């Protein structure tokens, strides 16, 4: 049993460049990476090689004009990196920034195909720029190209068209991208946590909210679990892998897991406002790996707190090699706007998933 490990440094060039502070700070990948040598799990890792995706890759998920637009990029002055950067909603660009989204993106799609031919049996992957965010059409919230969702595609491209996916976001926002290239497929369950507010947190859409089910052949295969009024925290995540996550995810059997595994729900983060432990982390991640023969590709997204990350992440990774589960702090009772928004996701997914019922 192999867990693999992608990285490469030159993922950080990509950068801001009026605010070298921005929390979408390069070394959130290095500090990551470091901490996983720290900790010696590195040496446990196959290291899974990096390399650049293709134009053809990203028409998997994105259209030529999104494509044609961001791969200028490459070649812009700063007044044009810093128009077309206004033109998005919370983007900066640099001129690495395509290639590093690029290399993101193929790393990814590398560590897929090893666990698909039994290369790995799972693998964790430390990119950035982020990937939820991005659209079919425009880039958002950090991210360029939906990396997530374009490994999904990836997979089923070298595997078979229906290849069974569970995306799992864990990231503190909603991932409205992959929502909606996944809205009318049912290869593909999404099943989002996140901080909602009421469709005050960003991204700011009532596109998070329980009620949007999935479209078309798609219906019930998109699971948002909103979080409302509450800094939620280990409880609320475990009670919602519990009664919502885990049945949904048995019953769909999915044949690859993928974790949009952002950091931002962790305690210390300077956005999310949550308080998920390391331990958090490391238990949701063991559960993850019972779903797909133990098939899991944990994929960095967001999270702020460069400490907190990288103990978040790392404890991810010993639980891919096989250690046991850390105990967890005392959970306090479960929040009860918590208990709300999980009864209400129960009842807007009982008619699609006998489990739930
Ligand atoms: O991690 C992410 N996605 O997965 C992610 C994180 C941050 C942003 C942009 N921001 C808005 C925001 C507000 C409240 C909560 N979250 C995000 S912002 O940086 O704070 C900002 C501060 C002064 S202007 C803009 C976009 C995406
Ligand atoms: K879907
Ligand atoms: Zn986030």
């Amino acid at each position: 049993p192999i867990t693999g490990l992608v990285y490469d440094q030159r993922m950080m060039l990509h950068h801001n460049m009026w605010d070298s502070h921005h929390p979408e700070l390069p070394q959130r990948i290095s500090r990551i990476f470091s901490r996983h040598e720290e900790l010696r799990l590195l040496s446990r890792c196959h290291r899974i090689p990096a390399r650049l995706a293709t134009e053809e890759e990203l028409a998997l998920c994105h259209s030529s004009k999104h494509i044609s637009i961001i791969k200028s990029s490459e070649h812009m002055k700063p007044r044009d990196l810093n128009r077309l950067g206004d033109e998005y909603n919370s983007i900066f660009i640099s001129n690495e920034s395509y290639t590093c989204a690029l290399l993101a993106a193929g790393s990814c799609f590398n560590s897929a195909q090893a666990i698909l031919t039994g290369q790995v049996r799972n693998a964790v992957a430390i990119v950035r720029p982020p990937g939820h965010h991005a659209e079919k059409d425009t880039a958002c919230g950090f991210c360029f190209f939906n990396t997530a969702a374009l490994t999904a595609r990836y997979a089923q491209s070298i595997t078979r068209e229906s290849l069974r996916v569970l995306i799992v976001d864990w990231d503190v926002h909603h991932g409205n991208g992959t929502q909606h290239i996944f809205e009318e497929d049912d290869s593909v369950l999404y099943i989002s946590l996140h901080r909602y507010e009421d469709g005050a947190f960003f991204p700011n859409s009532e596109d998070a909210n329980y009620d949007k089910v999935g479209l078309g052949k798609g219906r019930g295969y998109n699971v948002n679990i909103p979080w409302n009024g509450g800094k939620m925290g280990d409880p609320e995540y475990m009670a919602a892998f519990h009664h919502l996550v885990m049945p949904i995810a048995r019953e769909f059997a999915p044949e690859l897991v993928l974790v949009s595994a952002g950091f931002d729900a962790a305690r210390g983060d300077p956005l999310g406002g949550f308080q998920v432990t390391p331990e958090g982390y490391a238990h949701l991640t063991h559960q993850l790996m019972s779903l797909a023969a133990g098939r899991v590709l944990i994929i960095l997204e967001g999270g702020y707190n460069l400490t907190s990350i990288s103990e978040s992440m790392s404890m991810c990774t010993s639980m891919l090699l096989g250690d046991s589960p850390p105990s967890l702090d005392h959970l306090t009772p479960l929040k009860t706007s918590a208990t709300v928004s999980i009864n209400n996701v129960l009842r807007a997914h009982a008619p699609f998933w006998s489990s739930l019922r």
